């Protein structure tokens, strides 16, 4: 955690060579102050690489104890394994994760690790960086450096920090570096924004432009003929009446028959297996699945394109593919676009920047999720023999009740972000036993705030009672000044007492 550990130094250096080979060199000094720190995953380092094009070189690995004793990491403390993300995915079974087990740890000891990943020509189309510089512990000093051949275009930016680039050329190489000091630990608060704007990140690219990066990806995606995938798409949708049915057939076929293999694009050199091979294998990376769906939709007569989703604060003219957070597919159905992705693009809407692979920015609308459910509840005179029956109306699962927000802190230091806007209505039909008397007031309960509202109405109807609960949340992000108002809404919804009906017998 925070005063549990500190990175005294971090240094990261990226180099692009004229032949297209790269080096990434990472060194760190990490002091652990508690057994909690020492016994956590801070006891290890994890280094992922693709040995088909990369080699890992450990420059040094040791622990320095407070008294000056140096404990060099022994050979048997280096263990190579398959990264968990590649499990059960045969095409990626060459991928490696080196686990360095830090030895000689004691209270106040400092871990030193310095390594490079060397990438041979022909694997990465460009130098393409999106590096988080904030850690879960404070970083006293962080040095980052990018070197490319003179004449190579370079766009770079340090986001979430005012530190200025220092430019240095030498020996036909153009170098830029930054030095950040005293980077605070990230906050442990839940529900911070998916993209934290004040969290320092280095983003850089040697593609000619962001658009060129996307066009390069597209060209590579289109390199396989996808003959079977196209023919299959046509066979699958030849009967269908309307365009929507065709989209559903294709989407459902893919959803039902391919599992998603979460292999980062960097670990595939930013490309895909041959698309017909993806289709036959029944697993695919997000990128592979996106292209398969796109190829099949287009073959079926549904004009479609792959979309890249970036954080909303980024200058997408100046970044490469490393800054992409999600992929989606746009399908035009009877002149109206719809988006296909694991989570709806309209949940976050304009929080993010969405760009097609042909380079067009898309102003995605922000659309509330709509939940409407019903429950029936019987109450017996059994349950009220001892004077009273406490009827807890059951909570539903979908929507805000699944957000993990039933115990929100009253204090908040960081922005608070909801997964989506939302509107929910839950109608309970309650049938109490004969002669049970409702003790709960039938007066409507309403809490209304600037960015939402929660209501409860209770209406006896014959020998049933209808209870309607509603919530609407109409803003996604909240400053600490705004947090109390949205917290009171969310709490009005989730507080179990607010679902109780009391009856006397």
């Amino acid at each position: 955690a925070a005063s549990e550990a500190e990175y005294g130094k971090v240094s990261k250096a990226w180099t692009l060579h004229a032949d297209g080979s790269q080096e990434y060199r990472s060194s760190m000094e990490l002091t652990l102050f508690t057994h909690t720190a020492m016994n956590s995953t801070y006891g290890e380092s994890f280094i992922v690489y693709n040995p088909d094009f990369q080699t890992l070189k450990i420059h040094s690995s040791y622990t320095r104890q407070k008294d000056g004793t140096i404990v060099k990491t022994p050979d048997n403390a280096f263990v190579e394994v398959l990264p968990r993300f590649a499990a059960d995915a045969p095409a990626y079974n060459q991928l490696k994760e080196m686990v360095v087990v830090h030895t000689g740890l004691e209270l106040g000891a400092t871990i030193y690790l310095d390594y490079s990943i060397i990438t041979k020509p022909g694997y990465y189309p460009a130098l393409d960086i999106n590096e988080r510089l904030q850690e879960t512990s404070p970083v006293k000093e962080c040095k980052v450096s990018i070197s490319v051949p003179e004449g190579t275009p370079l766009a770079c930016g340090l986001y979430g920090s005012p530190v200025k680039a220092v430019e240095e050329s030498h020996d036909g190489i153009k170098e830029v570096h930054w030095t950040l000091r005293n980077i605070p630990a990230s906050s442990r608060e839940a529900f911070q924004p998916k993209n934290r704007e004040a969290s320092p990140h280095l983003v850089a690219s040697t593609y000619p432009s962001g658009k060129a990066a996307l066009a390069t990806l597209d060209k590579r995606l289109k390199e396989s003929q996808g003959y079977e995938s196209k023919t299959f798409a046509q066979f699958l949708t030849d009967k269908s009446g309307n365009e929507q049915e065709k989209v559903n057939i294709i989407r459902d076929h893919i959803l039902n028959n391919l599992s998603t293999c979460p292999i980062p694009m960097a670990m595939t050199g930013y490309t895909v297996r041959d698309i017909d091979t993806v289709l036959r294998s029944a697993y695919g990376t997000p990128l592979e699945i996106a292209q398969l769906l796109n190829v099949m939709l287009n073959a079926a007569g549904i004009p479609s394109e792959v979309l890249a989703v970036y954080p909303g604060h980024l200058d997408t003219d100046a970044c490469g593919l490393a800054a992409i957070q999600t992929l989606a597919v746009k399908a035009t159905v009877d002149g109206k676009d719809q988006y296909l992705s694991a989570s709806p693009l309209t949940n976050r809407g304009g929080l993010d920047k969405v760009v097609s692979l042909s380079g067009t920015s898309i102003e995605i609308e922000t659309t509330p999720i709509q939940i409407k459910e019903s429950r029936s509840v019987a109450i017996s005179a059994d349950q009220a023999k001892d004077g009273f029956a406490i009827c807890v109306l059951p909570a539903i699962s979908a929507g805000i009740d699944s957000w993990g927000m039933s115990a929100l802190n009253s204090k908040r230091s960081n922005l608070f972000e909801l997964p989506s806007l939302i509107r929910e209505e839950v109608t309970y039909t309650v049938t109490p036993a004969e002669g049970m008397k409702l003790q709960t007031s039938t007066q409507e309960q309403v809490i209304s705030k600037p960015f939402g509202k929660v209501t409860r109405t209770i209406t006896p109807r014959g020998n049933t009672i209808e209870v309607v609960r509603t919530i609407e949340l109409n803003k996604q992000q909240f400053t600490p000044a705004e947090y109390s108002d949205v917290r009171s809404l969310i709490h009005e919804w989730t507080n179990p007492d607010n679902r109780v009906l009391l009856f006397s017998l």
